[PDB]
């Protein structure tokens, strides 16, 4: 509540009060899910993408210890520039950023809970945490599940790739009652791939169809998010081999490495990138892109129920 | 909530105006619980025990679109003859069949939040959805657990049967603060069997005191359900040896055949009563008439307090 | 609103609530089945006064005749003491039975930070929490305590907790559900009979009053759940490391060939570790819970100044 706590730049708050459609995006994605100068490029043009959709985007992150929904061209710059030495922001570390006065890059979790405070019921992303390979054993799981499970907001991502096990994120957003949504497709997306092994709870072909399910679930009283889960484009899909080795390799190099935690994803992404050549961060940014088309769509037809 | 959502019948209105007790049915039991025609058999004989018990009972169902509380005959009868054609909805189902218009059966967690939503506090069902064999390696647990941790309704059931891992389910009930009453009984009822290996939290009784205990958790502020777990009449439990090598066996069916999701609890019931020669669902059957006449004094002894 | 039936809080209590004296609430089970007689009473009776000498109110929480009581006499101490594993363990899924029953009950982390909300106390001193079990991977055993961390408004001052349970796989259950982890001037996670552990908090922060200010941004902001705070046991008093994990080790072994399971695996485990080391890991627990008191007095303290 308090402006000390929180702050909405003006066009977001225009774009609110007067109603027209706003997509939220994160910031962890900049900082810690590509390198510089590709991740503020990207942002910004995601932004621009967003525009060009006839929506509003609002690019949430921490920014002197203020939660801010919607941010400067500077503001993503210096998110992109200071990468991985902005502090990677979840619900557990919110309060602390905040409190310290500090910058932090918010991850899906925390952009989902300051866009629930703004009014925000669109958020874009690449793609969500989830259960990790060997989560049965290690108990590594994205606390993004649980904000999927609790807050109200739609996200709409490429799935997840390869570096998380797609089959145990799907039984845990079913255990969860967290709708995963197909878009146009039965499978789910992997992220680098554009199908995987494992289904999604529903297909719907329709971004209209998207924001009417929202309606009726929030106004059934049925709380928390939804995962929409969009395909990468054909054209900018990893050759299946390539990505798939790149994947392994990383995440082998991870255990041996000893990296845990909030460090494994942000590993995990540049090593496929350094692997693959830049082409999986290629795929990464269009994916983003597709993402914050139909996003903006799903904002509109929602907007205008 | 708006009329199109949510309808409730003139007969349940009535009883919840005038105070009566009430007692919620699920609709996955009829629709992927049992076959044609004793689902829909089933589901009308379970309303008249429950009249019978002098409590009103409300089956629950998502129909054209709307979620209605209080079912008539031929709504019944519908959801019994399309059995799995009529679409399976759980938490995370919802939203979509209401929004697209259609009809869905709800299973305890969907009926649980359909219940609530209508101020009816128990719920009589046959078993719950729980831990799965294997979830320490496949996640599969059903999403009626959390929906017992967080809404508030009393869930009468015989327990689950041990197509389900049980011991699992009761660690996960206690982590998630969920009672496990058992009614007279320690030994928490294995569906088709009258004990197992493991223990309900505490045992109950009397109706009575299961009653006072809603009362007392909901006005301390503690949200979510209770299991009340029944054993099944003595008359119609199973032997161990052939109802447990029938579940063992199309337990390891499903695996082989890469059964997963919300089709696998439907797929090994189905396979058990094939396995015995229809005994299962007999027996299904009857705990489930049991259920609804305990849920029934419940919900008596529950409005006496409130 | 609670029913003075269900809750009372003493006359003590109320006057610094309202006074706005800082608050610091304590736990029961502790005292009947984390310790034993006399040692158990002594304890708790001793943290009360440390907390006072602090400049803060102590308010211990138990159930007494079936009332949530906040604050306790002497004797009702006492009488907990005594009583041991006469009286009820109560987590969240007890609560509403031994209060609805009549019945004396000793309040686990998850009930005592329920009664605290209640209250309206946000900070709570106590040994060790609980998390999750060695081989929790496959028995699906993980405390009650770490669901009420992700969604009650209460801080928990604790030494971490030690080795009987697997430390690892709590930091990452912790992480998932939203709580901060904070160590207490240390970035490794505190293993309650040792200072350090191999693992790392999620955050290190280095006096009460930052602790204060970001529960009080957490909390405006809306994000519902507790903080565990995790302060090392002073040098003075910690364990020699390979006898204490020794005999944690053997209690563990012991523990799963006797098939302990539930809620009794804990104070069997803390029993027995007490027994291995003849007393030693029984006083190092009494230390450290005082130096818990210590710093929640002064997390109470700077919590109400802002
Ligand atoms: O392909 C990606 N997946 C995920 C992330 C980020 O990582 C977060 C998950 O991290 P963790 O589960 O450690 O909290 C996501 O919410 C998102 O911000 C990313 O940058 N790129
Ligand atoms: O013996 C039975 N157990 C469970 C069911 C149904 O299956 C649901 C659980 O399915 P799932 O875990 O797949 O959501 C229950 O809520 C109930 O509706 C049933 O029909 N028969
Ligand atoms: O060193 C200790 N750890 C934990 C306990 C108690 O055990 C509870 C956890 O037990 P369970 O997970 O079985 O609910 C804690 O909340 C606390 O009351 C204790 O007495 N001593
Ligand atoms: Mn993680
Ligand atoms: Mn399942
Ligand atoms: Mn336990």
């Amino acid at each position: 509540i308090s402006p000390e706590l929180l702050q909405i730049s003006p066009e977001v708050q225009d774009a609110l009060k007067n109603k027209k459609p706003v997509v939220a995006l994160e910031s962890t994605i900049i900082s810690h899910g590509m390198p510089f100068p590709q991740n503020a490029q990207t942002a910004i043009e995601v932004e621009e993408t967003i525009r060009k959709q006839g929506a509003v985007p609002a690019t949430i992150a921490i920014i002197g210890g203020v939660m801010k929904v919607g941010l400067s061209k500077e503001e993503i710059e210096l998110l992109g520039r200071e990468g991985h030495n902005v502090t990677k922001v979840s619900r557990r570390d919110l309060p602390f950023v905040v409190a310290a006065g500090k910058n932090g890059a918010t991850t899906v979790a925390s952009t989902m809970i300051i866009a629930a405070l703004a009014g925000i019921k669109v958020f874009a992303t690449g793609g969500i945490g989830g259960v990790h390979r060997g989560a049965e054993h290690t108990f590594d799981i994205s606390a993004d599940l649980q904000e999927l499970a609790n807050t109200n907001v739609t996200v709409v991502c490429a799935g997840a790739a390869s570096i998380l096990d797609l089959g145990l994120t799907t039984e845990y957003l079913e255990t969860f009652g967290v709708p995963l949504i197909g878009y146009q497709t039965k499978a789910l997306p992997a992220f680098f791939c554009r199908t995987s092994p494992f289904d999604v709870s529903i297909r719907l072909d329709s971004a209209s169809e998207i924001a009417r399910a929202m309606v009726v679930k929030w106004q059934s009283g049925l709380n928390g998010g939804l995962v929409v889960a969009n395909p990468i484009p054909e054209q900018f899909a990893m050759p299946e081999h390539t990505i798939n080795a790149a994947i392994d390799q990383a995440v082998a190099e991870a255990e041996a490495q000893g990296v845990i935690g909030k460090e494994s994803t942000p590993f995990l992404l540049a090593r496929v990138a350094e692997l693959t050549g830049g082409d999986s961060l290629k795929s990464n940014i269009q994916l983003v892109f597709n993402n914050a088309i139909l996003a903006s769509e799903i904002a509109k037809e929602y907007q205008r129920l």
